[PDB]
């Protein structure tokens, strides 16, 4: 009954469980885990693997030997779980020096530390076998419009990744970058705020080839945008390197509630797309247990992450696989919209009649288009009445 | 007193002051506008020029000497008035036929009228002098989610913007293209619904070079983005082609109100943004006169975008003039943003122990912006309390 | 399998199926629909009865003979059918005179005839038996801050319902009103934008038992209120005299979808509600069915609505009747939210030291409140996955 | 040059100048201010005083010695200053044991405790001088729908707030509440969200003429709503008690910007009308300076806040002096919005023949607003073009 287990390939960061409750109005309501039991704790749930910030896994400031001494116990708990990491990223945000952003702030010593910071973390990413290295610029943006010049911020930001890929380039490391995106908090607006924005800034990178986006559910839609939109045009872009999966109840503060929770029909349109197209990558568990839970509420909320995914798999392979539905698809011309507009050409398509002097346009426009009978037997195949 | 003249380079379409006040609730209020009218009025209030979809210009279903007929007249309302024509678009939306889009109705046929429709407006278009042929796809999209796959649509968007890039470059043509990007409305989501989703769809085109973004004001609000940023990104990009100048209160339909209501202060950024970087392209009004308004109304709301454009960059110019913001600028590292991060390239960097061994993150934390004092001196000139 | 039949009281506007497509950026896409055909095939779906404002039965303008044949024929089907007319409303928004509004126009001239409009759609609703009147104030709002005195168009809009008030009891009819609140749009702010803001004004009429409020699910999602939270303080106040149920994706533009479609959860625990309370009231869906659609579509759209509604409706009654979920709403102290706080009274509150001087707080605050393992079996029952 | 004096009633929360600058994702940037340095501070920059919750002044946990001594300083600098605490309020959100809520919590012993922690506070708020106590449940709502019973939540709230008024009055003390509504943050969704949900809940109350409300700027605008029309509705019901005045962009989360920042248009209609309506309570700041500033930005910041309502406050009373407005006004009829729509009476309206049978609706139509004149007099007053 729904039951995860490691080849779903279902990961969380140390930070999701690990959140403590702190919100901008109260103090925690949860101890602080020890990153050993967050990974046992996930593995006997039937995860797949874990994710970490740099300063999750090191305390800020650690000396050379306690830096070794987290790691190794950390590295001892995966090889007794069987756990693996897939990703890791840098915490550019929380300490006061990262008040203006990382590789983004007005001030040039800070930017160089930043790119250090990260830097140091690759390597120990490189070690742990992460396949994907994750930056969110949480900080990099402004409250108001002469703080920061954009064009100069987009210089800095696209000359600090260039700088990083150079980095791995010459280091031999089979890693990839990806760039999450998200257009506000803890900044009024944040640089480079969708999906859209980050394939677009990717393409003017030295070696593209290296970057991709790791989107986030809640992030699109604080933006109100549809999310199984964007994940389709990063797909078609060839950059969907790895995903954020949570829930979010539109357009507020970034809730990161567990997943299946928030848009529900956009969560199986999402799954529906992913398992059409084919990702292969980890699903990412980007989520804060609510303050108001306990512990055992922290691992029914992840358990929960993961059940809602399995029966919205299993939903959107039923509809798909419904001879009802396959009639429908074809009703409503799913079918034509896969064939080329004009595979004959320029020339045939200007010589073409029926393309324009002869063609009927009324009768092309009584056609409906049956998309409410096709979005009904979606419905139904969702809620199990089908 | 902030009198206009064509040198300023306002546009302004043909559907803006022409609306007639129909909206999904109720009846026009006022009589169409001749478009020959609408040239005059807007060369006496100093205007210096226009713009049109096909269907604005020559109803839908003229024979081909109504056609001429309607041009001729046309032409010489422009001879008359010294008004340009410097954009023009097509209509792939109001007629039935397009209720499924143009470039991505699911039906094929349709599909291909649409390009023959565009294809032929082209050519009037470079007839008339335009120099920029703008594309937004206001019926590109979807209610429900599986009525459209969205890489076969994206897959059928590149197609029709290839081909169309094929027509231009095979006539001859000066002429380029500008995608104008809105998030939803008509449709329940849109395509492209950013400038940052814009921009990346552009780059996978055949000839990138020859497609830039039309953006909007109030269409980037209605995701509750930061106009002026996106802007900056487009101009980082090189790819501000056209831009169209409105107000919007915040996420909700589109106002389409006139320049300058809306987001006052997003309004003085823009435009300070637009000076500074030299963007010479026209200033175009895509706004709707509310229709409480009678004709003198209109002209009213007219003269206003223009008039609040001039304000504005009277405030925004005394703002960086006033060497008392060029001293805050120093004080908030605004200088210190423009220098490269790090051109003493990779190994310096590595090496730098002043970038990380020695850095004083405590001190580097302690440094104060100075952001609000800036934000008030803008805040000043905006008010003219300066 | 999820039939309707008219004892579960579904209802339909006659502008709903016979909504012909026109939106802000297109021409109709469907014929228009005769009212005595809607009856006969809601009829057929299992539909309950049929509302309508005085323009979509009568046209606008008719003479007194041209009306009473109008009125003849729908008689007739109704008649013929079986089908009730349980509510009905004007029309103050379509007609160009109504562009300021019609009880707060500032026109004193137009706000006499809004009243004597309403008046006589009064006496004919109770003609047909109709037991609500709904007032939709769509065009009662605002684009710009001078044009309307906010607390001069609430005295108008007052002695407007004070008027009606004083109109119904003078004729002794069996009548009452409800105020349908919407945020925005076709005016940029409407007044009276949420529930809320209806029920305060309604306390300040003079005889405030007449009137009560009819809130739409898309109106108070538009600007992003939880709609179940919202009609749990109408019913708490007994002012829930009428509901339109509908679908929404988040704040755009009224969306109008079929019911279910939007936002899935929110409507779970909608029909959970209004089950629970017992509402006795009309089930009225106020949808458009997508102008992609053609009539098959519209009636296939419409199907839908109450489909939806009585698959929610088993799903809500499986959840609640769960000894699991029992268990589980009593771990979250749902029992005790229902029992007073202090029935005890306020002396002996203050002299109860486990209230304050001995009340162990952290002991308190280590308590989980088991919220999320609740909200996922809310999930399993949804999803018919338990 | 727009120097504040006593005089203009400006007040700042504690919290406001205080906040160190801890958001979701980030440490404390600033260190802790003593509440004795922001009152000096405060008073030398011309405010008027300052207001507090129960734990800005005596910190939690503290010994009744402890308190008295934290009292003490406070008061002898309030008498060293001549600063007035017009308002006082208590800390029902911070610590862990208000997770689920202080008047709503699901567990009764909280809601209990909390009644207790907030009446001792009111006594200490009477002793200072306080005239209003301002409620904010911060807490009180859900972020699941199976979480909270809103009906039974509502009863626990009027519970609650009729003990206060039985406490209030029982003690005589010259005291009234304030209800301060937000629509979310830190919970999913907050109950009584909006200024309207606020004033419908007060008349539920059993001695209603004790409370009213408490608005803040952003938090109505975290909605989409038009502020200076809640207001106006306030005003109207004889209910603003008090208000918070601060800046927000948008629907996003709580941004607290500082007054005049964020939606600059909305901020000079609010002043407009607290002047023509003759407000006479404080005009209370509740703002973040943001993280990036250091002490001095802290106190620049808040000098911008009472800078902006001077200049703001200047630009209104100009427009509504200027001849040309008055003339504009009666151009679109405000005039006529405050002449009753029938004082003649029902009966007459019934039988004036103007009012409908000869009333003509074409000429009606056919008048102009001349909104858009007046809103661009509006526009070149603002920016001091006029
Ligand atoms: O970058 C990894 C993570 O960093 C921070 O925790 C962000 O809040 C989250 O959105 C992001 O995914
Ligand atoms: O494409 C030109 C114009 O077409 C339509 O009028 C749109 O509503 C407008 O946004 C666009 O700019
Ligand atoms: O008043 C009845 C109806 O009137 C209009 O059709 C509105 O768009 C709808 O929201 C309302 O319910
Ligand atoms: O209740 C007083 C204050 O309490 C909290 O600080 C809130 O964040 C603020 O909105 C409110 O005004
Ligand atoms: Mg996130
Ligand atoms: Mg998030
Ligand atoms: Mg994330
Ligand atoms: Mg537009
Ligand atoms: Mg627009
Ligand atoms: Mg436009
Ligand atoms: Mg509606
Ligand atoms: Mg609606
Ligand atoms: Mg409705
Ligand atoms: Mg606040
Ligand atoms: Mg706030
Ligand atoms: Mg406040």
């Amino acid at each position: 009954n729904y039951q995860p287990t490691p080849e779903d390939r279902f990961t969380f960061g140390l930070w999701t469980v690990g959140w403590q409750g702190r919100d901008p109005f109260g103090d925690a309501t949860r101890r602080a885990l020890d990153p050993v039991e967050s990974v046992r704790r996930l593995a006997e749930l039937g995860a797949h693997g874990v994710t970490f910030h740099d300063d999750d896994l090191i305390p800020f400031g650690s000396s050379d030997s306690e830096r070794e001494e987290h790691v190794k116990r950390f590295r001892q708990a995966l090889d007794d779980t069987g756990m693996k990491v897939p990703m890791a990223t840098t915490n550019l945000f929380t300490h006061p020096v990262f008040k203006d952003g990382g590789f983004t702030a007005n001030d040039r010593d800070v930017r160089r530390y930043a790119l250090r910071k990260t830097i140091r973390n690759i390597d120990l990413a490189v070690e742990l076998g992460a396949e994907t290295y994750v930056a969110w610029g949480g900080r990099e943006g402004a409250e108001s419009g002469g703080a920061k010049d954009v064009r100069d911020a987009l210089d800095r930001m696209k000359e600090a990744f260039d700088l990083l890929g150079e980095y791995v380039t010459s280091q031999g490391y089979d890693i990839r970058f990806a760039i999450e995106p998200k257009p506000n908090e803890p900044r009024g607006d944040i640089l480079l705020p969708t999906v859209g924005h980050a394939l677009a800034f990717i393409e003017r990178l030295e070696r593209p080839e290296l970057y991709g986006v790791n989107p986030e559910v809640g992030h699109e839609q604080m933006a109100g945008l549809n999310f199984p939109h964007g994940i389709a045009q990063a797909l078609w872009a060839g950059k969907l390197f790895h995903i954020d999966l949570n829930g979010q109840n539109g357009i507020k503060y970034d809730q990161d509630l567990r997943f299946g929770a928030g848009d529900l029909r956009a969560a199986f349109w999402l799954v529906d797309l992913l398992e059409s197209a084919g990702y292969s990558g980890p699903r990412h568990f980007d989520f804060k247990p609510p303050r108001t839970e306990d512990f055992d509420g922290v691992w029914a909320s992840a358990a929960g992450c993961m059940r809602n995914y399995l029966i919205l798999k299993e939903r959107a392979a039923a509809f798909r696989a419904d001879p009802e539905v396959q009639e429908a698809l074809r009703a409503s011309r799913l079918d034509e919209l896969a064939r080329p507009t004009a595979a004959d050409g320029l020339q045939a398509l200007l010589d073409d009649r029926s393309a324009f002097e002869e063609f009927d346009v009324d009768a092309a426009a009584a056609r409906g288009m049956a998309f409410e009978r096709l979005d009904q037997l979606a419905m139904d195949h969702l809620l199990g009445a089908r």
